[PDB]
DNA sequence: GCCTTGCCGGGTAAGTTCCGGCGCG
DNA sequence: CGCGCCGGAACTTACCCGGCAAGGC
């Protein structure tokens, strides 16, 4: 669908490094936000925002992409009730993604939550149920993995992809051309 | 002999929600 | 008056990073 692949990739970034927020203000004002945060403003302006802008155009969302500079990171923000529920409903229906959307979501989740050295292949999150979904997707794709409580202080689990299948994971998932390429896989392919 | 990975602590790159506007029926 | 889109940023921690060493072959 191409739109579905970019949607699933952005959802991984959103669930990873951002969030979906339903705000209630004085009064009774409101706001609906789709957010991705990141330290690198280059990565936000050059990789994340063009993908989000394409999705905004194909969905005929009229809200604009805001890029706000925070004290510790930049924030990509779309203030759109239509886009908020578009991603929210996708999240509740995530267990039904076809293989293409699964690969794209794992791409975005690893860009957000993954070990970027690629020396080890790990994904951190406190949402164990979300990692168990990704775990069964990876197993079905032939990528062996385990889940353990990695941070006993805060309750952060880790999904460790076995290095026995590091080539399978990096080549067939992170480097798939069926959906947008992550930054480090794109630099690897183009040398 | 060394590769893999469970477990851990450091601290910052994330996340979350409040503030003030404004437009529009 | 009610509700949704802008623009900013305060405020806490959930991630990532990287070292250690048990286990396996
Ligand atoms: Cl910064
Ligand atoms: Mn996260
Ligand atoms: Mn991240």
């Amino acid at each position: 669908e191409n739109v579905s692949g970019i949607s699933a990739y952005l959802l991984g970034l959103i669930i990873g490094d951002g969030g979906l927020y339903k705000l209630k203000y004085k009064g009774n004002r409101s706001e609906y936000r789709v957010v991705i945060t990141q330290k690198s403003e280059n990565l936000i302006k050059q990789h994340f925002a063009p993908l989000m802008q394409f999705l905004i155009d194909e969905l005929n969302v009229k809200s604009k992409i805001q890029i706000v500079k925070g004290d510790t990171r930049y924030e990509l923000r779309v203030s759109s009730k239509k886009l908020y529920y578009y991603f929210t409903n996708m999240l509740e229906r995530i267990r039904l993604c076809n293989m293409r959307e699964q690969i794209a979501f794992i791409k975005g989740l690893y860009v957000a939550e993954g070990d970027k050295t690629l020396k080890r292949l790990r994904i951190w999150n406190k949402n164990k149920a979300l990692l168990e979904i990704v775990s069964r997707w990876l197993n079905n794709l032939g990528v062996r993995n385990t889940i353990h409580l990695d941070d006993h202080r805060h309750g952060v689990y880790v999904l460790n992809i076995s290095l026995r299948d590091r080539i399978k994971f990096v080549h067939t998932i992170l480097s798939s051309h069926l959906n947008p390429l992550p930054p480090e896989a794109a630099a690897l392919e183009h040398h």
